[PDB]
């Protein structure tokens, strides 16, 4: 009977949300009391029409950053990576540059000072390294938070190299298989292309994300809501799957305070019980610089917190939130990018109903 009540709550919020934002398709996955509920709505593609099903793959954009963090954490608990070491310690071509004074932790917490977007002209590793060797932050690393795809890219690159593999092999051959996420990909295979939803951009054109340099680390994941709910459950220790569980949990370590949030290793967290005003403010930090204050010793992974991450691409919008103390979590996937405040408000209303 709790299943029907949850479905009513979700239906009543998602259907008006899709109508007013012209979202073609959504999947919403909820976990509570050890049980999983998956609700699918609308169309994965308009023409030819295809419904959202249990197998539908969505782009998740910036949610991909948490997989780079999980990989770095795995390297750390495996003794291959020290987060307090400098980036140039692991990337010898950057020795003598600004990255002598940037830690791996800094790129894992958006405190290096690197900008949000990769310069558009950077196509290959030679161009990337020339940019990084010439780069200087406006403030000292560790003093401000600037959300960065470039920093995330370095975090994943360094983690993979420390494990002896490419980032693509690290994710698709080790991390996702060991998490049981068998319908999660950086590159969708031919037998799954029929399941890969189209995204609909601001002009309502069908689009798929273009993968550029260090893009897999920052925005490359395509996945089902069921696989992401497994990822949420693994982050709450609910699944058998010991290094992997240690790695997942350690990504929730709190390293910096900024505004309303605690910045973990890519994950962000808020106090629980959660204030909706503070949750909205905390999810409006992607494009501006803020002051960052270190938490030292770091805050251990907590139960009594709201942990979350947003993601989008030109054609998709995604959100994950979970509260370990209540073993509850939510995944919301859509094939239109609609505003973060609406994602977070719907998620807050669903989890508050439980
Ligand atoms: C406001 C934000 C939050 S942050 C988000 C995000 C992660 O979701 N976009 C992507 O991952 C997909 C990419 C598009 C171009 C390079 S990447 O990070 C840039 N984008 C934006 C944006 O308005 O562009």
């Amino acid at each position: 009977i709790d299943e029907s009540k949850i479905k009513d709550t979700v239906d009543d919020l998602i259907q008006p949300l899709m109508q007013k934002n012209n979202i073609p398709g959504m999947s919403v996955a909820v976990t509570v009391n050890g049980k999983n509920y998956i609700y699918n709505y609308g169309l994965a593609a308009k023409q030819p029409q295809q419904p959202v099903t249990e197998n539908t793959l969505f782009e998740v954009g910036s949610l991909s950053k948490t997989f780079a963090a999980t990989l770095a954490s795995y390297a750390q608990v495996s003794g291959k990576l020290s987060l307090d070491q400098s980036v140039s310690h692991y990337v010898p071509e950057l020795r003598g540059s600004s990255f002598d004074h940037v830690s791996v932790l800094n790129v894992g917490t958006h405190t290096s000072g690197l900008q949000l977007f990769m310069p558009e002209d950077i196509k290959n590793t030679t161009q990337l390294m020339a940019y990084l060797k010439a780069w200087k932050p406006a403030d000292a690393a560790g003093t401000h938070r600037v959300y960065s795809n470039i920093g995330t890219g370095l975090l994943g690159m360094i983690a993979a190299k420390s494990l002896g593999v490419s980032y693509e092999d690290a994710i698709e051959k080790t991390l996702l298989p060991q998490l049981g996420m068998h319908h999660s990909y950086l590159k969708v295979p031919a037998d799954q292309m029929e399941n890969y939803a189209w995204g609909y951009n601001k002009k309502d054109e069908p689009v798929h994300v273009n993968m550029e340099i260090l893009g897999n680390e920052a925005y490359g994941i395509k996945t089902t809501s069921s696989d992401l709910l497994r990822y949420v459950q693994a982050n709450m220790g609910q699944l058998k799957l010991a290094k992997m569980q240690q790695a997942l949990t350690a990504t929730h370590t709190g390293y910096f305070k900024s505004g309303e949030i605690t910045q973990d290793l890519m994950w962000e967290q808020l106090p629980y019980p959660v204030s909706l005003p503070n949750l909205l403010t905390g999810n409006d930090m992607a494009m501006t610089k803020s002051v960052a204050t270190p938490i030292v010793p770091p805050l251990p992974p907590q139960e009594n917190v709201w942990i979350n991450k947003t993601g989008s691409t030109n054609g998709f919008g995604a959100y994950i939130a979970f509260v370990p103390a209540k073993k509850m979590g939510i995944v919301m996937l859509a094939n239109k990018n609609y505003s973060i405040d609406q994602r977070v408000t719907v998620a807050y209303k669903i989890l508050s109903s439980l």
